[PDB]
């Protein structure tokens, strides 16, 4: 297992633009279009990501592409936020996943206010960390990703992957 495919799991695959649990226009593996409620701001975020006439519809191999792009940019977020970096350099490779995870579905910006649960990493106080993390809105939304992305910092292994 690795990030790429942790990801494909929690986000899916969808290649027609589709609404997200929070009623966002998104596409392919989890990629955010817009946050407007207009279908054609939709599509035109889309064929601009793409650089073509898609009509609300990519194929796989595009889905792909902004997928590399997405977590690649993701890991680079990270590793310019002040906040954000220290944790991550921390971290065992299973657990720097995890945090990819978070930024990729709520920003660095929504993640770096995990402030108390982010020292509690920083500090290797797993459980700790894990019940703090459990006490948010994103927990209560997405109750069984949470779940996943916490047990997976609590353990250091991918077994809520398996
Ligand atoms: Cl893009
Ligand atoms: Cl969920």
């Amino acid at each position: 297992m690795n990030i790429f495919e942790m990801l494909r799991i929690d986000e899916g695959l969808r290649l027609k633009i589709y609404k997200d649990t929070e009623g966002y226009y998104t596409i392919g593996i989890g990629h955010l279009l817009t946050k407007s409620p207009s279908l054609n701001a939709a599509k035109s975020e889309l064929d601009k990501a793409i650089g073509r006439n898609t009509n609300g519809v990519i194929t796989k191999d595009e889905a792909e592409k902004l997928f590399n792009q997405d977590v690649d940019a993701a890991v680079r977020g990270i590793l310019r936020n002040a906040k954000l970096k220290p944790v991550y350099d921390s971290l065992d490779a299973v657990r720097r996943a995890a945090l990819i995870n978070m930024v990729f579905q709520m920003g660095e910006t929504g993640v770096a206010g995990f402030t108390n649960s982010l020292r509690m990493l920083q500090q290797k106080r797993w459980d700790e960390a894990a019940v703090n993390m459990a006490k948010s809105r994103w927990y209560n939304q997405t109750p069984n990703r949470a779940k996943r992305v916490i047990t997976t910092f609590r353990t250091g292994t991918w077994d809520a992957y398996k």
